[PDB]
Protein backbone atom coordinates (compact mmCIF):
# COMPACT_ATOMS: atom_id res chain seq x y z
CA UNK A 1 0.00 0.00 0.00
CA UNK A 2 2.39 2.68 1.25
CA UNK A 3 4.98 1.05 3.48
CA UNK A 4 7.13 -1.46 1.58
CA UNK A 5 7.87 -3.31 4.80
CA UNK A 6 5.05 -5.85 4.93
CA UNK A 7 4.46 -8.14 7.97
CA UNK A 8 4.97 -11.08 5.61
CA UNK A 9 8.55 -11.27 6.90
CA UNK A 10 7.00 -13.53 9.53
CA UNK A 11 5.96 -15.78 6.65
CA UNK A 12 8.09 -18.31 4.78
CA UNK A 13 9.24 -16.42 1.69
CA UNK A 14 10.84 -18.12 -1.31
CA UNK A 15 14.55 -17.64 -2.21
CA UNK A 16 13.44 -17.31 -5.83
CA UNK A 17 14.54 -13.75 -6.60
CA UNK A 18 12.94 -13.94 -10.06
CA UNK A 19 9.61 -14.75 -8.45
CA UNK A 20 10.14 -12.33 -5.56
CA UNK A 21 10.76 -9.37 -7.88
CA UNK A 22 7.93 -10.35 -10.22
CA UNK A 23 5.44 -10.45 -7.34
CA UNK A 24 5.91 -6.79 -6.40
CA UNK A 25 8.10 -4.85 -8.85
CA UNK A 26 8.10 -1.05 -8.85
CA UNK A 27 7.66 -0.29 -12.54
CA UNK A 28 9.78 2.64 -13.67
CA UNK A 29 11.06 2.70 -17.23
CA UNK A 30 10.23 2.99 -20.92
CA UNK A 31 7.08 1.04 -22.04
CA UNK A 32 9.27 -0.97 -24.44
CA UNK A 33 11.85 -1.81 -21.77
CA UNK A 34 10.57 -2.29 -18.25
CA UNK A 35 13.10 -1.66 -15.50
CA UNK A 36 11.55 -3.21 -12.40
CA UNK A 37 12.57 -2.38 -8.86
CA UNK A 38 12.55 -4.83 -5.98
CA UNK A 39 12.79 -3.14 -2.60
CA UNK A 40 15.23 -5.54 -0.98
CA UNK A 41 18.30 -4.43 0.94
CA UNK A 42 20.35 -7.57 0.47
CA UNK A 43 23.67 -5.90 -0.23
CA UNK A 44 24.01 -7.77 -3.50
CA UNK A 45 23.08 -5.57 -6.50
CA UNK A 46 22.44 -7.64 -9.60
CA UNK A 47 21.06 -6.89 -13.05
CA UNK A 48 18.68 -9.59 -14.20
CA UNK A 49 17.76 -8.60 -17.74
CA UNK A 50 15.14 -11.04 -18.97
CA UNK A 51 14.14 -11.01 -22.63
CA UNK A 52 12.12 -13.34 -24.84
CA UNK A 53 12.94 -14.29 -28.44
CA UNK A 54 9.59 -12.74 -29.39
CA UNK A 55 10.61 -9.45 -27.76
CA UNK A 56 14.01 -9.10 -29.40
CA UNK A 57 13.72 -10.94 -32.69
CA UNK A 58 17.12 -9.87 -33.99
CA UNK A 59 19.66 -12.39 -32.71
CA UNK A 60 22.69 -10.07 -32.73
CA UNK A 61 20.76 -7.17 -31.23
CA UNK A 62 19.90 -9.43 -28.29
CA UNK A 63 23.54 -9.07 -27.30
CA UNK A 64 23.21 -5.36 -28.05
CA UNK A 65 20.42 -5.00 -25.48
CA UNK A 66 22.31 -6.88 -22.76
CA UNK A 67 25.35 -4.77 -23.61
CA UNK A 68 23.48 -1.48 -23.28
CA UNK A 69 21.79 -2.38 -20.00
CA UNK A 70 24.58 -4.20 -18.16
CA UNK A 71 27.26 -1.73 -19.25
CA UNK A 72 25.13 1.11 -17.92
CA UNK A 73 24.55 -0.58 -14.55
CA UNK A 74 28.33 -1.03 -14.23
CA UNK A 75 28.97 2.69 -14.78
CA UNK A 76 25.96 4.15 -12.95
CA UNK A 77 27.04 2.49 -9.70
CA UNK A 78 26.53 5.75 -7.80
CA UNK A 79 22.85 6.11 -8.56
CA UNK A 80 21.71 2.51 -8.10
CA UNK A 81 21.29 0.92 -4.63
CA UNK A 82 22.27 -2.61 -3.59
CA UNK A 83 19.00 -4.27 -4.55
CA UNK A 84 17.63 -6.82 -7.01
CA UNK A 85 16.89 -5.36 -10.44
CA UNK A 86 15.30 -7.80 -12.85
CA UNK A 87 14.78 -5.76 -16.00
CA UNK A 88 12.32 -7.11 -18.54
CA UNK A 89 12.85 -5.90 -22.09
CA UNK A 90 9.47 -5.68 -23.81
CA UNK A 91 8.60 -6.36 -27.43
CA UNK A 92 9.64 -3.16 -29.15
CA UNK A 93 12.97 -2.24 -27.56
CA UNK A 94 14.73 -3.85 -30.53
CA UNK A 95 12.77 -1.64 -32.92
CA UNK A 96 15.02 1.32 -32.14
CA UNK A 97 18.20 2.48 -33.84
CA UNK A 98 21.68 1.85 -32.39
CA UNK A 99 21.76 5.60 -31.74
CA UNK A 100 18.28 5.58 -30.22
CA UNK A 101 19.35 2.88 -27.76
CA UNK A 102 21.57 5.40 -26.00
CA UNK A 103 18.90 8.07 -26.52
CA UNK A 104 16.45 5.96 -24.52
CA UNK A 105 19.05 5.16 -21.87
CA UNK A 106 18.88 8.54 -20.12
CA UNK A 107 15.08 8.33 -20.33
CA UNK A 108 14.80 5.14 -18.29
CA UNK A 109 17.77 6.12 -16.12
CA UNK A 110 16.25 9.39 -14.93
CA UNK A 111 12.83 7.72 -14.79
CA UNK A 112 13.88 5.08 -12.27
CA UNK A 113 16.42 7.37 -10.58
CA UNK A 114 13.63 9.78 -9.60
CA UNK A 115 11.75 6.85 -8.08
CA UNK A 116 14.82 5.39 -6.37
CA UNK A 117 15.19 8.67 -4.48
CA UNK A 118 11.57 8.45 -3.41
CA UNK A 119 9.81 5.24 -2.44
Amino acid sequence: MVKLAFPRELRLLTPSQFTFVFQQPQRAGTPQITILGRLNSLGHPRIGLTVAKKNVRRAHERNRIKRLTRESFRLRQHELPAMDFVVVAKKGVADLDNRALSEALEKLWRRHCRLARGS
